[PDB]
């Protein structure tokens, strides 16, 4: 009765579950008495998960959140869960649903149990388990209790829950009646609070390499970032949705649960160069050639498994010079520096693999001198005829590569951080605009810090510090980049001066502010 | 919101001395905080600051006005926020209640409401009251000294979703009100304070066309502001703070610009001839170290063949009075070894016969320019140098107005081909380096108001880099008559929307 | 000093003891709190080594004694207000990243780490200058945080002779990706190498007389501590020479200089 | 004054954790168990460690598990009796003659935490 409300003030239905009685069954088997706080008690605040936005574009079998019962609904507790091992559950959440007075729409939540199957919720499946349907109008917080039914006297804060969770599901799809053509995807945050009864059980030291801790991402600026795709900082920024938004490049992308999957190295020095064992064979009128076996660049060697090429290899269709130390040309005028042309391309004339090794590198020179072979490492230099495209690795046969930069929702374009590689070009062109989804500084950040994913994507505020207030919003998903929400036309760059936060996890189907 | 407290005038009145009630009619007015006046644009993405509201007695002009007489206050404030949104605008916005000592870094969405915050709404009807209650770490708060206290950051939680008119967005405009509760007084009264902490900024009531401009020696002719201009220019003179702290050449003096003092040397006249070295030191009997200052104070900031006139001891044929042209080329033609950051500038003296000249301590006002670019001049050798940096960055509306006097020059292709830019000039880098305020906010609002008429010309914010800016949409020059002065209203925060000018 | 740590309260401890000792430390302090964020002062300990300690049968070179301390909150400690839990924090971990030696980047020369080393056959207080940081956020000397810019440096590149005596260039050297320069504290920009010798710079330029062509001009740099004219990075204009005979004109906005290879490695500072 | 001793007697305290009143009514049998086998230290059936100077100076010496096999008398009782439930003391008993200058910590870790490294 605060505001003046033509909308539901008051839900109150009364969902149908025994009250469980954690914490007394507990305290004997633990041999400990830990109570938490009587503060992080009576203080409702928001979980690190759920946030989530209803929009029109969604079916009405479809879930907007699925919360297991845990610690890491709290801030607190689950940065008191970083300790212990062990809890015993109860929660008070608060769905704090909004939208004006000409929206429309329910939402179930609903309190399934444990042994339940991870599938199918469909819509039907609302009579069956303890459950509430919410107007998305309703004015006050919606609180609601999240209790246990376990089998056990407390669950391990570890991968050893199987406990009981909230699903909600939209069970009416978000109709609106505004005379405009103005967005109401309703954006929802919910946030728990513990009850009178839940505790931890016994105290472990704290390892900092907890399941549902605070993720974060580096706050370096996003100019001072090496390209994880280029040797080169990231001169820009930006999205276009006129560029093919389902891209296949290899390197640069990383899983933040913490795997390198493509050829993406740890390391910014690493990262589109050579190692090899050297070759120097051939020798006609047609210059002189280059086969070099490739190894792992370091002191392994390039046995290959899975990787579809050594970690750092170019995985863009060129004709790169290469440089290298050339190791001791024989007799006089001895300049250890030497630029072999490599034609990589998609199956270019004959035997060029990088997949078993042994690529093909070339220059025109008519001394013909002569190299000692050997573990040369060779860096790139100005690309002729750039491709942003994947050259064919197996000589034209399949490769076992990285999946593209996949599901987006269909208002959604991917960041790309872009830099200008060197060039060779016959006419007077500029700005050969590499770009990349991850920086070098995100990728040795999340194969080092190796975080626990609840939801697949997380959000990301991006923040300029100096004369602030949020650039924008853009939701990272689980696979290694950054996705906005463009639905313009035309490359939209950014200032590169912008620390990117962290807000939450939140699933595939977040609404994202649109931009421009 | 749980807090809890118990007493917060009582513990502090034992080692206080003596504790001071205000009057029981300052406890009942809500007037308003200087900068805490936001508005939710509904194309705002949530989790940005609204406002970061500390405690103190710089929340009330009342408490403010009051606490320069005393030397220190404990108690609890009040508030009531207020916000202009009827129905049909749903999106709530927290009030979080930070405490002191607490570091601002970041503050995402996760985090407001993870103090003792409260959650209102856009839609609400009624006021919201929220206490401010001071958590001491000491006794009593010193009240000329700026000290963690208590603050209180509010920020907007799944956002302003409302539906919108032509060329017009909703903002929801929010205001904050504060009032002290019965549990705020001062303590030990100590009468004579004359510069506070707390004391506003005032800009004198000197015409602009009565001022003298701050980087060329002429009165202010013009007040224009041009949008085909470059929007970021790289002065040196007539930079300045509110803070009172100066920035590159600029001297607390109209009558230090553009001139430099120096010890003179006549050597070369070989048939060609006519030089003179003078080797920098400072305008009111210094030294010169090359620090930070780029040049010594007051060297002329820009780009150009300047004639300096000159005091010489000459012996023979006159007496110890004789003035000459002292062509000098500040431009980037690096003919002679031009550097004023070492101190060393070089001069040819005059289309003479030979020469006449005896060495000593100078000081060379301008008089005429060849050629006026608004580059600045090298200042060392081509290299690089400690400069004041570039006018900061505008809201995009905005560009910054500039006071235009005129240089007498010689040109012979056209008349009246340039003038001279500056902003604050020299009657208020003065005012500026000589009260020295403290600064609340980093922008600050400002009403052109001429004398005769009182009407509001512009509107016009001071950002505390010492530019002031205006918001002009067009690409066109214009004018503004020079009889207003400028006054003063509040300290706006970074991104304030002043309204336009026609 | 020996005599002024006994007027304390303390404990004196044999070296040779058995299972350990109590000590409490109850903060005398003159606020109220302790701010968990600050660097206040508070009730501190100093352990100081009383008498000296000797050995016998270890007594070939010494004995080093190992020592712990645990401590507990002894029923009187609080938290005097709550807050979210924030990452950069004081007291948080200083945990190191879970990454070998080897994939790994150099943080003197864009090249990758090929080895641990310990060279006792020198006077080991080198005066680096790119590669050295504190354990906090400051960065001491010419280092970036990214491992790209290291021995690299942008510039707005000056070409100027006409290759009689080669074609020399000026490269005023501003920040990769920053801003102005503006010389204060650093010496050097964020990326410029410390190490001594030719450095040859393999440089993007706009080569355009008659269209046919657009190329990596690839020159010198004199950059030892004995160079031959003008080599001042710290205010910044750098000079590099090409060997040329006929030089056809560079159009000449903007570079970033890359090394390729060295003339004479002297490990000194530049 | 408190005189705060130092050099205090060192001991372990958490908690009696089940009293078998858990496992009550879900078991059947609730066998005690011959009370003299309380009242001796029995050298447990893994036991024997040895510690070394050329060692480590950060590695785990042994691990102990909670159950039967920490005695013979109840390793010789959980051939039969299918369940159990209780706790234990354990000694440990070094052999340094009174010149090897270390230390060790012994340290009861509860379960369902990560078994990698410590």
């Amino acid at each position: 009765a605060s505001g003046q409300d033509l909308v539901p003030t008051a839900v109150e239905q009364a969902v149908p579950i025994q009250p469980v009685a954690g914490a007394a069954l507990a305290a004997p088997a633990a041999g400990q008495i830990n109570q938490i706080d009587p503060w992080i008690f009576q203080n409702f605040v928001q979980c690190p998960l759920g946030e989530f936005s209803i929009s029109p574009r969604n079916t009405p079998g479809e879930i907007l959140f699925d919360l297991a019962l845990g610690p890491g609904l709290n801030p607190y507790l689950a940065h008191l869960s970083a300790m212990y091992t062990g809890w015993v559950g109860n929660m008070e959440v608060q769905l704090v649903l909004a939208g004006n007075a000409f929206t429309a729409g329910k939402v179930v939540v609903a309190l399934v149990p444990p042994y339940f199957p991870k599938g199918s919720l469909t819509t039907a499946q609302i009579t069956c388990f303890p459950h509430v349907m919410c107007d998305v109008r309703t004015l006050e917080p919606i609180q609601l209790p999240l209790l246990d039914v376990r089998r056990v006297l407390w669950h391990a804060t570890q991968d050893q829950e199987e406990s009981m969770r909230l699903v909600c599901m939209l069970y009416t799809p978000l109709r609106t009646n505004s005379p405009g053509d103005e967005s109401f995807v309703v954006s929802g945050r919910l946030l728990s609070k513990p009850a009178a009864d839940f505790n931890f059980v016994y105290l472990t030291p704290p390892i900092e390499r907890t399941i549902y801790r605070m993720v974060d991402l580096p706050v370096l600026q996003p100019r001072l970032c090496t390209h994880a795709r280029w040797p080169a900082p990231i001169y820009g920024l930006l999205v276009d949705p006129s560029l093919p938004s389902n891209p296949q490049w290899q390197n640069g992308r990383v899983h933040v649960d913490g795997t390198l999957l493509g050829t993406t190295p740890v390391s910014g020095s690493w990262v589109s160069c050579f190692a090899a064992e050297a070759a120097y064979e051939f020798q006609s009128g047609i210059g002189e050639v280059a086969t070099f076996t490739l190894i792992e660049q370091d002191g392994s060697a390039y046995v290959p498994g899975d990787r579809a090429a050594p970690l750092g290899y170019p995985d863009f269709s060129g004709q790169l010079e290469i440089e290298v130390q050339t190791e001791t040309t024989k007799k006089g005028e001895k300049l250890k520096v030497t630029t072999f042309e490599m034609i990589l391309g998609p199956t270019t004339n004959v035997d060029q693999v990088p997949y078993q090794g042994r690529v093909y590198a070339s220059l025109t020179a008519a001394a013909s001198l002569d190299l000692v072979d050997g573990r040369v490492r060779a860096v790139p230099r100005s690309v002729y005829g750039f491709q942003d495209v994947v050259p064919e690795y197996n000589d034209g046969l399949l490769v076992p590569l990285a999946p593209p930069i996949g599901p987006f929702l269909p208002g959604e374009v991917l960041l790309r951080f872009r830099t200008y590689m060197r060039q060779i070009d016959s006419t007077d062109a500029a700005a050969e605009a590499i770009d990349c989804a991850l920086p070098q500084e995100f990728v040795s950040w999340f194969a080092s810090n190796a975080f626990t994913v609840q939801s697949e994507a997380l959000l990301l505020r991006y923040r300029n510090t100096l004369t602030g207030q949020l650039l924008f919003e853009c939701k990272l998903y689980s696979e290694g980049y950054i996705a906005l929400s463009y639905s313009g036309s035309g490359p939209l760059t950014f200032p590169t001066d912008g620390f990117f936060e962290v807000v939450s996890w939140v699933p595939r189907l977040y609404q994202l502010a649109s931009v421009g």
